[PDB]
């Protein structure tokens, strides 16, 4: 999976373990091996929300399988809680998009993904 | 909604009100609350087009509802006009992708979206 | 089409011809006009994989048409080979997502695309 965090929160404000913690949380949530879990953190990004530069997050979760409205809401709340705790962003400044990826439209290590 | 602008035009060349202007223009175009409009500007990006480094833009518009061929063309032309004016990019150096987002695949403020509100 | 390369490999480590070479290779592979081929290289990105900061790539290929399991695998292997050779990333640290784009959901030069 790929977890992308777009935030105007400065890198210096973010705990050094943030990506590791998000990796672990999303490995558990998505039941996906850590080996193929990416966290792409865009901190100090030039991202504004509502026309203002108060702290905000737009995050994406790209995953083969695992995404559905029930799991999405549970994971969104858990991700929001991590962003609130670690990035000091208000819940009403967080938006998360869940992006289903087809197995045969994603390569890893010289092959597509083999899912029955 | 999320407007993402990937451009090789340098930040110093871009009007300071570009993201505000794009926010306002796309809030009106998409008829979405301004408060949930993001504009993510990647200026001075290492993006080449056609194998050359003349000014270019690849932009994306992520939105729950609102995107359809008619609205996409109208918004593309309006975005191109703003990119031409603000970034001094030629219309033939602009590509925009419109990305429909499912209501139940997008959270805001501790909840997913309501299809009927969106 | 848009080829987006997200890598923690530093810009200074990447051959000056890399984006040009990838442009040419993917113009041929996708049979799309070179004029509308973007390569958006995000080098020195803060992207970690497997909880560690060994060299990695997450790349995307956004294309109207052309993407299917057969073409995806062939292009993936060719892109992996370029990443291995030029970015010194191991094949087991490369993931590529192929993203089909609808013709009427993408503009170029004041018009949507032919469908």
């Amino acid at each position: 999976p790929v977890i992308t965090v777009n935030t105007n929160v400065a890198e210096k404000s973010i705990p050094v373990f943030f990506q590791a913690a998000l990796t672990n949380m999303m490995t558990k949530a998505l039941q996906k091996p850590k080996e193929v879990m990416f966290v792409d953190l865009r901190s100090g990004a030039n991202i504004m929300m509502g026309g203002d530069r108060n702290p905000c997050v737009f995050a994406t979760v790209e995953c083969i399988g695992r995404l559905n409205p029930t799991s999405n809401l549970a994971m969104a709340r858990d991700m929001e809680d991590m962003f609130i705790e670690h990035l000091n962003v208000r819940r009403e400044r967080i938006v998360i998009r869940f992006i289903p990826v087809p197995a045969l439209f994603c390569s890893f290590n010289g092959a597509l993904h083999d899912v029955s």
